[PDB]
Formats: structure tokens, C-alpha cells, sequence
């Protein structure tokens, strides 16, 4: 069981440091194309595929000259069978602002994980908090 | 075999639903892993386990007719990950009397994730944004 | 035209008496089943089917008899062949505060009407401003 | 009737795209030279013509990426003539600032066939202005 | 000429004052038109408008209202219409009994139809229904 | 009919937005009276008023200027003597060119004199 | 001329009284038909004073009623001007004294022997 | 009486033209030298005029004075009331017409053939 | 020589909080000036300007009320006047109980005539 | 007399204005008191508290200022003793140029000493030194 | 060493259980008479005894007739040695407000025990949040 | 000087005993006749004796349990005769409508050694008004 | 007495003008090293000895040698022995701010003067307001 | 032996202090066990673990003479647990120069809790409150 929540917490992690860093490549290539997200940004609508995330990763986060830590605290992993996975954790984000001082961010994150041809795929993301 | 299975999503979602609207706790543990995670803004951000948090909400806030209330699920998103998986995402609009006894609305995000087990669809995990 | 354009205009001027009255089931007879809806109340969302406006009807508008008026402002009508038609206007309602002193209400309506076996349907409205 | 959707559909996309691109002239090609308007940039009242959106045309969206969305649209079909569709539009855009920001509005267009071509009789917008 | 307009306007606000709709009916063109503030900004044709302010506000109260028309300016355009424009002061009681007073400014516009002078449009600049 | 005293009112518009006071003048009877925000609830008589904003301002601040008459009421009075009533929507840039609109309640009364129409009195309410 | 200027502060007195108390036929009595006045009830505009004013003494009209520093001007035998701070003390219906200042300038007239109001002119409240 | 009320029209254009360009010695003619004023910038107190003014006369002063329905009270040989709304159209610094209107009652006595200012009362801005 | 001007200005004081106007005449030159908020910033002579404060609130308000002259300052001029200057420090209770303090700044003129002080002028500054 | 005061209090306001320190002390006594606002609510005694204001502005300007006493009112008490209050209206530029005004009451004491008299006391309430 | 760190789980749960029922003596029995507090209450000042905790108990926490639960959140507990312990945790309590609608509060609370005669002592507690 | 100290600690106790109970003679027998004060009721002004204090003890301390607590008290000692203590001061009240509150005020009291006894002669206490 | 009390009047003005000055060389002096103070830059707290006080000398009291006045209105002085002193009084500072307005602010002062081998040495302060 | 002890608690934790105030990053983890939490109002009412969450502030906001600073403790109170377990809990006022150079002050209350290791004290939690 621990080493299967060890794989979902290793590949969420990668996911949000494809964030931080600003890399659409390797984001897309964890994301199911058909995935659904519920995001502060979408004004509470639901979003499907990766257009809406393309847009910010051209713009605000490819603006790499800043720092950025994404800490995630306490993920709670809930496994359903061989295939399914969910991830749960509070996101701390660390970052500079116009001026260049530190600051952070609190987001709540829940993530699901599908395993499809034996590669773990992000179906659906709901984020709360600006 | 995945059309109708969606709809078995939806339907125990409803009554889930229903279980709390009519602050029917019973049938809330019913429908409920004992170690699901919820984030609500009920929560303040934070992640809480097991059906403990949502108990003094039943026993205190939710009776089986208090007050009249209309809760539609508006264009749920179901994913289907294998046999026994669902995770479903919907926005939520809840018509309800206000102290004045006006008719409002509100609107809250919600994603609630479901395992069946030895049969039975039992939600693991939701997490609500907004109202 | 102008007399088929004077049918649409009667046929949305008793919906609207249907509202200003409270009385739902003149209200649910003009209006198709299956209408959507976009008004403020409803958040930003299109809502469809009578099943929303039940609880506006049933809670409010029947209450306590109050005086309401009810104006179709210059409408606009597009015929579109001999079995639709689209009606635009400045909606002002008249009405009592609580205390009893008359206010006046803008809103602007567009409402899409389907002639479906021989009565004309209420299929869509669109809503803003009050 | 299902190609007779996916006909509003595309026809609707164009006209969103000319808006977008600020091709006035493709904007007019697709519209009926009668038709009205209810938006917020109205201040609250029914503008008929294109004269009203000319202004915006050459004055504005004539600038900087933008990502107009629309969201799960639902269509009426009024017999083969003429169709109303109803969606959510999110707009990714950068403010004066470079941040990436989004918008919602609701959006009800009509269509009417005319001469073989379907024509933009009527709008509504509820939300921000431009 | 100008003392008749003088005096059937002043009939016409002391109908207002009074809350007698006959005689104001008896004096305004089925078919007027009014700009007023309670209009918030629209053009109100018909009797009905001022019914609901009559019905409900106006016929309710016979209590003291005092109306002023201060240095009334009139426009004779031929022998059967003409414009008279004025500062009207209402003095009149609020809630507690404190006596109050609003000023608006008015331009009524009437065409002598059969003899009778017929009122036909007004326009009302300042506070609402004072 | 009525679309004789629309073109003629949106002329006088025109004149008012392009600073074209001699136009004005020509549309305008001497002893016309108005009612607007800037004259701060007063009735002013004549074309003095109106002087001052067409050369301090209307002139001065020529710029990208859309009027638009939104469906006039016209309220005809025998054949010599109209009213007409109207949403007016003043499309304009900013300082910083941002497209913005104001709006107004307008009534303009003209009067028929030979074979011309003359303006005589107008109210606006609303922006100033 | 300190003889001629005490008595038109006198009938100036009778008038406020006359006001103060709510009598508005020695108002009327002292008051020509074409009184004109600026007042802060008339918002700004000129009004004939005894067609406005019988509402304020049909409806609104403890107090005292006090002229500060009255500078009169004497114009031949028919006219003079008085001007002066007029200090009111009241009850505000809540039981509380409060004092409310406005500035007068009055103008009579003696056309038949009587003094008349012609023109009045209040600001400040 | 229109012929006589037309002269008090005229010398009173005549002062607030030498107050809208700056003119103080055409002032101090038209003034008698006991003028009393008030005015807003007086802030509610009376005024000797002349003195109080000369300082808008040495530091503040197109402008476009307007007077509105003008009505005067005439009184005899010597001395007439006038009262009007007065509006002022100027440029506020920042290029941008503005409006202003006060309310003003002037008195004027003819005391040896020449008509000279003895009070005034303005309100409202 | 200062402490009965003092004395004097603290039984003025006291008539005044407990409404005492017989006591206040007996003390005030009549021909007194008095600058106060109250007064809206006019100079008022008399006593007749604050008989209305006498009887309408003083007396019809007549609650526990303690006054404080804080380190008066006097000033001799001869044998016959005298200006003293303090800080006045009135503790009262509000409509509910709650005791609550006001501090305003006060100058008061004193005139000796036939062996006896004679209020001629006061101005205060403060809470009204 | 009272002209004889009311000359003094003059040459001591103008050497306010003039920021003329030296003729501001020998007119008033050393031990002087003054209620000012500037002083917040304290009675100051001396002349060092004024002659801040004097070496670091009155001094420093020479930019018109005109001062009106108004109605000064003149108690004798004796023959050496004066009291005089007055209102005191300052015309003055402000940081643009704009000419403004301020009232404030004035109480001043003045004592014979040496055939030449003395200010003793001030009391000022109003704006401060404007 | 998780059998030890249950130990602190347990007692730290006793100890809030005392809070939430208002049980002055069982807290009592579990703190060291000379524990020290930071605590929002007590303005950012270090408290020491458990004088500025009765008079709550006494007063607020006593009145059991409202209902309380007390949640803590993912403790993590740091052990050094076999007689010293220090908790650190998220603390959510619900309660009823005036009305009766059920709240949520959050609060951090840092918790140090010293094990003194075999028996866990409460010896210092730092609060944050409302 | 050990035995000094706290004889100022306990009388310097007794002290805020009194004021808290409200007893006025012992306070009286306390202090010094000539005793002066700054705090905040004073409004920023030093008050000279018990007189000012007498109007609170009469109206206001002579109503609920109050807990006043001395924090980290210094003591300066100037010979055998002269000390002065210095504290932060912590008051637990129930407010209007019975729910504890906290106020904290720093206060320094002056004691002098007069026949055998100590006598308090100044206080200076900043923070919130009783 | 009076002899002695104006030795304390004259220590401690050089102690408030070493402050306006800057000169933290002599009010080093005047004070004894363990001296305590209550002062409002210190948020509530006591601050033992110089070490507080020099942050805001060398970093600010020194600055820009723009003219500083400080009076001591109405001292009041215990005298307890020969060897001890409490003074209190308003403190009414005299600056500029920037742009050069001249600006007055109030505080209340206690300080505690104690005589330590032939000098007086200054052993705590309470100072509240600005 | 006690007094002797909490002279030792005060002198690290006053290096602990000044090796944040000057960005000394690596005096910061010789002091720290790896493993310490932290309550911060920088973590928004979390708990971080690990150094990880200080060491962006090391990196982009303290460097060791980017500006004067002053940190005062005042009053420490120290709890001494056996032999080798210390808590420490002090208020700090902090004596800064804001953006505009005025001389500022701010509050802030901190407990840190230290464990002796192989003859060394590791500091393992600290709880921040206030600025
Ligand atoms: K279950
Ligand atoms: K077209
Ligand atoms: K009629
Ligand atoms: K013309
Ligand atoms: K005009
Ligand atoms: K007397
Ligand atoms: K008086
Ligand atoms: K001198
Ligand atoms: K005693
Ligand atoms: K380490």
C-alpha cells in the first residue's frame, strides 16, 4: 500500500514542479487530454482539456526570473483499486512579488489519478483558495 | 456498460445529497467510507477525516424539515477510472429561505470521489469550493 | 408582419401578467418544458426547465398581493419564418418596498418563442439588470 | 438536425473569432444588417445595427493575446430556419499590467437562414464590458 | 395665449398632487411619452406608468403638498401646440412630519387637439416622485 | 414624416460633438431655451451658453466621437411643430484611449419656419 | 441717523416674532403682495414669499430668536436696508437645545405710511 | 416701471464686469465706502466690502458671467433692490469648463446723481 | 490674592452645573461677552443666551456632574482685574451609566466692583 | 480709549503676519499665556512656543496675508487693564495660489505696565494657524 | 517510540476535552501549577499559573449548555528524551454562536509536557489565531 | 532592601485591591492628599488629588468579578525612603453582555516613605479607560 | 523646596534637550545605565537600560538637523528625601514635517530622577500620547 | 547546575536569532535538528517540517547587512525538562527601517524548544505569533 501512495505522491510532485517551473511539456504529458479542473481562476466554472492552463504557463508562469517553492503539506492518498488514485494536501506556495519581496500562498488541492497504459494520468483537479 | 454506470454515480450523489439536506445521518454513514477526506470552506482550509467534523453539522444545523431548500446539480462531469472508480464534478446551485425568509441562491464547486467496495459505491473523498 | 408581431407581443405580455401575478400555471403552460434561462438569480448559469422558477414563483411572487406593474418597453421583434420569433425589451417593474413606498425596477429580457403545434412556446430568455 | 447544430456551432465560433481578431468585416458579413444588441457596454439599453460595434471594432480589438471560451453551449432548434444559442464565455486576457486575468459573461445569440446562410439577428450579453 | 398653457399645466400638477387620475387622464394624450427620474432613464409611453404611482401613493395620501412653478418659459409653435419649461418646487411633509422641499425641472409639451390642449410629452430632471 | 425631424436632429447633434458652432447657430432659433446638468438646474435662454462649451471644449477636445439616437419617439403637432424624445449614447475614448460610453435622456423641440426647422427648446438629463 | 435706524430694527423685530410664533396674518399685514426672497427652502431659487411661506406656517410653525450686530442702511424716506446674524435656539424634538446661525438681509419699504417687507435674503441654514 | 428698473440692470452689469476682468478702482467708484457683504467667503460674517475685497482684486482676478431673471424692487428716487441667480462659466486650471451659480441680492443708492453699491448678499458658492 | 479668584470662578462654575441662574446673575457683570461653541463662533452679550441652556438642560438635566479647574493660571492686572486660564475637566454620566469625562479650555475675565467680582467675559474652546 | 486697544491688537496681528518677531515681543509680556489650537488644548506660557512659528514660517514668508477684526468688543476694568474679543478672518494663499479664508474668535488681555501696554493672555479657537 | 508519541496523543486529547467541557479540575491536574501560556486572550503577554485560565472556565467555557467539538488536526509530536514531550497541531472547534448556527474556529497551538513523578505535566502552551 | 521591595510589592497591592472593590477609604489611606495622576480618563492631562478619582469610585468600582493581575513588576529604589514600580497590568472583565474580555495597561506608581509609612504620590497608567 | 525643585526642572530639560538635539553623548549621562521605560515606540512593553533608546537616536534624532522645540508645560515635582525626585508634565514638541509645515505633538511624561553620588541620574520614564 | 543550563539555552537561542538576521544559513541548520516544525505567520497557520520553508527566505530576503536590524528578547521565561530538554519563550521586539527609513517597531511572541544531541543543542519546533 505505502510504496503505491509513494507512486501517486512522486508523480504529483513532478506535476507541480512542471508549475513552478513553467513547463507545459512535461505537464501535458502527465495530463489526461480530457481532464477537468475547478480553479479559482475559471470563476467557478468547470474547465476540460489544457487550454485554459496554456494561457497562464505562456504568460505568468513562464515568467521564470522569479523563485518559487511549491510545498505540499500532509498529502492523504486515497487508493481504489490497482488503477485509481486521489490525492489530497494543502499547497504552499513561496514567491516573490513586484519589488521582490517574499510572500506566500495557501491553496487546497484535490487530484485524481487514473493509470492508463500503465502510466499514471491526471483525469480531474479541484483547487480553493486565490 | 459505461453509460449506465455513470448513472449509478449520479443517482447515489443525489442521495447523498439528500441524506444532508434532510440531515439524515444514518443514511450519510451509509453512503460513506469511515475514513473519507473532505475540504469544505466549513473547514477554514483545511482537510479533515472521518464523518466526525460533519456529525455536529447534523446534530445541530440539518433537520428533516427546517427549512425548505432546492439543491440542483448543474451538467455533472463523471470520469470513470477502471470497475470500480468515479470521480464526479458538478456545480451545485442551493435555493433557500433566508432569515428574512427571502428566496436566495448560492453556488458552490464540488468533486466527490467514489469506491465500490465488496459491491457498493461508498464516497471516499469531496471537495467543495465556494458557498 | 405587424400582425404577427403584435401575437408575439401579447403572448409575451401575459407571461410576463403570469409573473407579476404569481400565477405559475399560466406561467408553465406558455413556456416549454425543456426552456433554459439565463438570469441573475441563477449566479451566471443557464438553468433549464421550469424546475428553477418554482421556487421564485412558489416562495415569492404569490406572497401577500402586493401591487406589481409590469412594462414591455419598445420591444423589438425579429419573425424568423412563420413558427419563431425572437422579443427584446426594456422590462420595468413597478412595485412596494417594504414600508409601502413605490419603487421602479430595469431589467432587459430577451425571450425566444417556438410555435409548436399550433401555440406559441416560451424556449429561452435571457436576463439582466435587477 | 444534428448537422444543422454543428452548423450554429462553427457559424457562432466565426463571429466569436471576428470579435477577437477585430475583423469588422467578416463580423458584418455574418450579421443581419437589422439586428440588436443588449451588453453591457449598452449602459442597460437595445442598440440596433452594427454602427454601435463599429466603434469598438476600429477603436479597440483591432492589441494583445486573448482566449474567448465557450462553455458547454446548448442550442434550440426552431424549426430549420432559425436556432438560439446560449453559453458561457470565459476571456483570458492581459490587463495594463501584463497579469494574466479572466472574465465570465453570458451570451444568448439568435440566428436566422437567410438566402441559404444563417445571419446574426440578436444578442444578449450579461457580465463585464470590454 | 401663454397664461392658457400656464393654466392647464397647472391643473395637471394639482391633479398630481391631489391623486386625481380622472382629471388627469382627462388631460394627458393616451399616447404621452415621459422621461422622469423614477423612469431610471427610459421613455415611458401610455397612462398606466403614473396609475400605479396614482393607485398606490398619491390618491392614498390627501396629506399637504404645495407645488411652485417658477417663471414658466413658453414656446407657442403655431396655433395648436406649445412648450412650456419651468423649475417646479414641492414642498410637502416626510416621514417624522418635517416639512421638506425638492426642486425638479420640467418641460411639458401640449397640442391643442379639438380645442381641449392634450399633454403629450414631459420631461423630468432631478428627484424621484418627490 | 417623422424621418425628416431625425435627420435634422442628428445634424444638430453632429454640429454639437464637431465643435461646428456656425451650424448650430443655423439649426438653433435665437431664443431658444434649455435645460441641462451643466446649466445646474437653470433654464437658459439664447445661444450664449452654449458658446463657451463649443469653444473651450467640443472644438478643443476634437477626438473619435459616436452619437447614437437610440429609437426616437416623435411626437408630431400639426405640420409646422415636433417633439422628439430619445436615449442618447455618446460613444467616446478616454484620456488613456479606452473606449467608454455615457448616456442621456434628451427631448428637442423644433418648430417649422419657412420650410426650415428651427430648434427651440431642449431638455437633457442624466451625464453632464 | 441712530433715530430713524432704531425703528426699523423695531418693526424688523415684529416681523421674526411674527415669524417665530407661527402668525401669518401680521406677517402678511407687514409684507407687500411681491415680497421676493432667497432662502436655503427655496434651493436656490427667488420666490415670492407669501405664497411659499404660508406652508412652513401651516405646518412646521421654546425658541429664541436673537439679531446679532444688525448694520442698517438708511436710503431717503421710503427704503432701507438691515443686515445682521440671526442666532435661533430651539428644541430639537429629542429635548436637547441647539443654536443654528443664518445671515439676513431684509429690505423694507414705506410706501403708505407703513413699513413693508420687500426682499429678504438668509443663508447658512 | 420697466424704464427705470433697465438703468439698475445696467450699472450693476457694470460692476460685476469691473469684478470678472480685475478692475478695482472702477469697484472702489461704484462702491459707497461703508458697503457691507455677505458672501460665502466672508464665512458668514459681515463685511466692510471694499476692504475684504481688495485682496480678490490683487491676487485672484475667460469667464463668462450670466445674470438670471433678474428682479428688482425700486424705491423711490434713491434706492433700488436687486436679486438674480448669477452664473459663472470658467476654465478650473485644468482646461475643463466648469459651472457655478450663486444667488445675489445687491442694493444701490443714489445718493449725489451717481448710483453707488450699499450691500450685497451672495449665497451658494 | 489668586486663590479667591479661584474661589469665585469655582462657584460660577458650580451654578452653571446645577442650574443654579439666580447664582450665575449674582456673579455676571449683565453686559458679558461670551465666546463658546454652543454660540456657533458669534461673540453673545447678556445673560440672556444662556438662560436658554439654564433652564432647558443644566436644570432639566440635573445628574451627577463633578467640574475640575486644572492648575489655573491667574493673572493680576492692578487691584481690580483678573484673567484666569484652565483647563475645565467635566466628569458626568452618559444616558446609561457609563461615566465619562470632557475636557474644554476655558478663559474667564473678572472685574472687582464694590468689594465684589464681577464675570465679564469667557471664552471656551472644546468639546460643546 | 477703546481705540487705544484696538490700535495695539492690530500692530500685534500684523506682526504676526509679517512674521515680525521683534515688535511681537515687545508687546507681549514674557510671561504671557495663550489657548491655541496649535498648542492642543494646553495653555502655553511664554514667547518661545510662538517664535517657532515665527523663525520657521511667518518669517520665512512674505506671501500676502490680510486679517479683519471684526466687531471687536472692548472691556475696561480699570485703568490699566482691557479685554478685547473679536472675530479674526485671515485671507490667504494657499499651496496652489488659491485664495482662501479662515475664521477664528479671538480673546486678548492687555495690561498697562509703564504707560505702555502689555498682552498678557490669548485665547484663540478656530483653525490653527492657517 | 509511536507507542510513546499515542501517550502524548492521549493526555493532549484529555486536556482539550477539559476545555471543551469547562472541567477546571482535570485541567488543573494535568498542568504544571508554574506552566507558562501565549495566548491570543492575554494580548501577547506570557501568562504563568492558571489564574488567567480560571476566570475563563468560570465563565465563558462554563456554560455547557452549548455544545462544543474540538479537532486536532495532524499532531506531530517531538519527543526528546524519555521525560519531555512537545505537541504541535491545528486546532478546529466547532460551537454554536448567539442564535444557534453552527461555526468553525482555527487556532495553532504548540503543547509542551514534562513527565514529573511517572505522571505528564502540562508545563508550557503558545496559541495562535482567534 | 530585599525586605523594602516587597513591602512595596504588598502595598502596591492593596493598592489595586481597592480600586478594584471599590473601597475609597482605604485608597484614600493610601495615597498622599497631594497625589498626581496621568491616565487615560484625564483625557492627557495631570489631575492633582483624590478628588478626581472620588467620581469613579462613587459611580462605578462601588458590579462583576474583575480579575487585575500585576505582570514582571520592577522596582527602583532610591534610598530607605523613595521607590517607584513599574508593571504591566492585565484586567479580566466581563463586558455588556457577559462575555470575558481582556484589557492590558502599563502603569508606574511613585511611593514615598512618610511616618513609618509608604504613601503613593503619582501614577502614570497608559492604555484603555476604565 | 523651591531651590531644590528647580534643580530637578534643570536636569531634566537637558535630558528633553538632549533628545531634540540628538545628542545621545549627554542624555547617556543623565541616565543611570539600568534605567526602565514605558513609551508608546515600545508597543506595551518595559525597556531595561539605553540599549532600546539608541536605535531611535542614531538612526533618527540625529537625522537632518531640521529645527526641533520641546516645552515642559506646568511641572508638577515630588520631592521624596534629598536624594530621590518625581517630575511630571506635558511635553508639547515643536518639528516640521515633511514640506516643511510646522506641527505640534502632545505627551504625557513621568520621569523618576535619583541622586547616585553627587549627580542625578535618570532611573525610569512613562511616557503616552503621540 | 540549572542556572548554569538556562545561560546555555539563552546564548544558543540568542545565536539562533542573530544567524536569521544576518541570513547565515548555514549556522541556521547547524543549530536545527532536520526534522523541526514550525508554526510562522508566513505558513498561514500550518506547521512546516524541515528547513526547506525558511530557506527561501534565507535566499531572497536576508543577507547579512541588507539592512539595520535590532532584535530584542525580552524576559525569557525557560522551562528546563530533565537533562537534555529545554523550552525557551520570550517576547521579541524587533527594531527596524521601513521602506521610507523611518525607524519602526514590531512585536512578536516565540517559543522554541531545544533538545540536547551527542552534546549539542538542536533546536526542534518554534511557534512565532504576532508580526
Ligand atoms: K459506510
Ligand atoms: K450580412
Ligand atoms: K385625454
Ligand atoms: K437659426
Ligand atoms: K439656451
Ligand atoms: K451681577
Ligand atoms: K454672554
Ligand atoms: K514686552
Ligand atoms: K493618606
Ligand atoms: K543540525
Amino acid at each position: 500500500h505505502m510504496v503505491r501512495k509513494q507512486e501517486i505522491i512522486k508523480v504529483n510532485q513532478q506535476l507541480i514542479e512542471a508549475i513552478s517551473n513553467g513547463d507545459f511539456e512535461s505537464y501535458t504529458k502527465m495530463c489526461d487530454p480530457g481532464m477537468t479542473a475547478f480553479e479559482p481562476e475559471a470563476l467557478g466554472n468547470l474547465v476540460e482539456g489544457l487550454d485554459f492552463h496554456r494561457f497562464y504557463f505562456e504568460n505568468l508562469w513562464s515568467r521564470n526570473s522569479k523563485p518559487v517553492h511549491n510545498t505540499m503539506l500532509n498529502p492523504h492518498i486515497h487508493l481504489m483499486g490497482d488503477e485509481s488514485a486521489c490525492i489530497a494536501y494543502i499547497r504552499i506556495t513561496q514567491y516573490l512579488d513586484a519589488g521582490g519581496i517574499p510572500r506566500t500562498a495557501q491553496s487546497e488541492e484535490t487530484r485524481v489519478w487514473h493509470r492508463r497504459d500503465g502510466k499514471w494520468q491526471h483525469v480531474h483537479m479541484h483547487r480553493s483558495g486565490a
